[PDB]
């Protein structure tokens, strides 16, 4: 079979729903990397995909992505009851209280750049949401971030999700960024241990500080660097999220209308939101036994590749997965396997996202400022998503012009 790298490269978030469109299948053998992949699509193919008895994660991630996105140490390498201890050390950190916490933290910094945004007269949307989200995150998680740092942070916090898929110098310094934000983070994990850092024991950064694994050692300072930036990282991403909001609210008719005088429609919004739009790139993993599936061969040790936005577009589970339609989710029954924008199945027991308490507080944060506080103009731009690129965004980043909050 040939190698698909090229066509997966240059529609990373479409090219396996559509050649499973064009088979008329959940599921197709590739090859990526000169690695054969077995690519799979839907609820069911999700579920076996979260099967831990027929799957492992452990050395799957691909050296690059270590190297930049992810770091090299962090949960989502982990299987067994070594990544449950570890994914327990995350969840922990979510309780509703904490999530609140985060959320408000983030409204008081989207309100204090404002100014800033007035003053610029023209903003890249997008562009200004890192900062704010690294300022919330860093005091939320207990990370100190003088005034003056907290620029350069959010820009190296960003390279390692914004720059780490660029084909491109880029990925160069998404790289560079990864061994600084490293370095940064370990700096924290050991002036916490020294106590010359006074993180408080309810924050991420004491959480992970003195986290014991499974024999009751401290994770080594790099590797607790790496789960700290599991925190800090992915928050700042949620960048791409608000910018999401911001273009629904542009583009389809009536959401604005809903948003504005309906209390219960922001959580369907925004979740609607995460259905739609791409942003998760398909999770990787290894078959860990033979088994066959629908009519397909796992070997043990086939690469297997689950799509997130195809999933999210099956539809068998939503009938017209094409259209921008919040109220569908007042038809949702919560099943873990059949949407899937921060992966699928059980927290606890699975790889999946822990950020999702998070990443639905600060959107819905945005969605109210967005219509309720922040007034802005929108001029004549290309708003078009672009699949091409990981993370997919409008193609102008949202442009604005104009922009107060005195509305
Ligand atoms: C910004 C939007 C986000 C997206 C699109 C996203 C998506 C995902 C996906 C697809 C996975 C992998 C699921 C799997 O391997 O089966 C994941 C895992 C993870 N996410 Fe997120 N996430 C986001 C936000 C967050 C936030 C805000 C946090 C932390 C505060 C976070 C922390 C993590 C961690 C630590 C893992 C690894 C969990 C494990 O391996 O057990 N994510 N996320
Ligand atoms: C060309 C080399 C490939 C590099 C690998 C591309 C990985 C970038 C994926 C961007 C999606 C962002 C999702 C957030 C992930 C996270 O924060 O953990």
């Amino acid at each position: 079979g040939p190698d698909e790298t090229l066509s997966l490269l240059a529609d990373p978030y479409r090219f396996i729903s559509r050649q499973c469109q064009r088979l008329g299948a959940n599921a197709f053998e590739s090859r990526f990397l000169l690695k054969k992949t077995n690519c799979l699509k839907g609820a069911k193919a999700a579920e076996i995909f979260y099967d831990t008895t027929r799957f492992e994660r452990e050395g799957a991630m691909p050296v690059a992505i270590q190297k930049t996105l992810l770091g090299q140490g962090g949960v989502q390498g982990l299987d067994g009851e070594t990544h449950r201890h570890r994914k327990q050390m995350f969840m922990g950190l979510m309780t509703p209280e904490r999530v609140r916490a985060l959320a408000q933290l983030f409204e008081a910094e989207w309100r204090r750049a404002v100014p800033g945004w007035t003053r610029k007269g023209e903003i890249v949307f997008y562009d200004e949401l890192h900062e704010p989200l690294t300022r919330a995150v860093c005091a939320w998680a207990g990370v100190p971030l003088p005034d003056d740092e907290a620029g350069n942070r959010a820009g190296e916090l960003r390279a390692l999700f914004d720059a780490a898929g660029s084909a491109s110098p880029r990925h160069l310094w998404s790289r560079l960024a990864r061994r600084r934000v490293d370095a940064w983070a370990k700096r924290i994990i050991e002036g916490i241990r020294a106590g010359s850092i006074g993180s408080g024991s309810g924050t991420a950064a004491y959480a992970i500080a003195w986290h014991r694994d499974r024999h009751d050692d401290l994770l080594s300072p790099h590797v607790a660097a790496v789960e700290l930036v599991n925190v800090l990282r992915p928050t700042v991403a949620i960048a791409v999220y608000i910018t999401f909001v911001a273009h629904a609210l542009q583009t389809c008719s009536g959401i604005r209308a809903a948003l504005v005088q309906q209390p219960d429609y922001a959580e369907l919004f925004v979740q609607e939101v995460r259905r739609f739009y791409p942003f998760g790139p398909a999770v990787v993993a290894r078959a860990s036994q033979d088994f066959e599936w629908e009519g397909m061969a796992f070997p043990e040790g086939r690469q297997v590749v689950l799509d997130l936005y195809g999933s999210n577009h099956d539809a068998a589970t939503w009938a017209d997965p094409q259209e921008f339609r919040p109220e569908r989710f007042r038809a949702w029954d919560e099943d873990s396997f059949n949407f899937i924008p921060q992966g699928g199945g059980d927290h606890y027991l699975g790889h999946r996202c822990p950020g999702e308490w998070i990443v639905l507080a600060i959107m819905k944060v945005a969605a109210h400022l967005l219509v309720n506080a922040m007034r802005y103009d929108v001029p004549d731009q290309d708003l078009s998503i672009d699949f091409a690129r990981l993370p997919a965004l409008p193609k102008s980043g949202f442009v604005m012009r104009n922009v107060h909050i005195g509305g």
